[PDB]
């Protein structure tokens, strides 16, 4: 079927129940995105609202970027987290230490590019981190 291409310099993870974030069946343990600057993929605005201000709440600096979205999201504060769909279009992204994503859009999984598109934020100068909620389809 469709063959995405491969990208070693970034480190695939699997996203657990570990962590005081709760997200789609998994909780993101903070360590993934407290301590820089991180950028979350969701599939849903309402979570966006909620996942970035709650981050505000456990000490991490997070944002959420959606279609009728402000700019807010800030790369000179410390440690930021974004955590946006496909309106970031990126740009300046890339310098980021991981990507955490639901690996599936409107609840259902994503397709070959998805993943290759959204991969290609870490590993820019070294090698990046990818963690996500679901590992593919079988």
């Amino acid at each position: 079927g469709s063959v995405t291409v491969p990208h070693p310099n970034i480190e695939e993870v699997a996203l657990s129940t570990t962590g005081e974030i709760p997200f789609y069946g998994k909780a993101i343990p903070l360590e993934v995105i407290k301590g820089g600057r991180h950028l979350i993929f969701c599939h849903s605005k309402k979570k966006c609202d909620e996942l970035a201000a709650k981050l505000v709440a456990l000490g991490i600096n997070a944002v959420a970027y959606y279609r009728g979205l402000d700019v807010s999201v800030i790369p000179t504060n410390g440690d930021v987290v974004v955590v946006a769909t496909d309106a970031l279009m990126t740009g300046f992204t890339g310098d980021f230490d991981s990507v955490i994503d639901c690996n599936t859009s409107d609840g259902k999984p994503q397709d070959a590019v998805s993943r290759t598109q959204r991969r290609g934020r870490t590993g820019r100068g070294k090698p990046g981190i990818y963690r996500f909620v679901a590992p593919g389809e079988r």
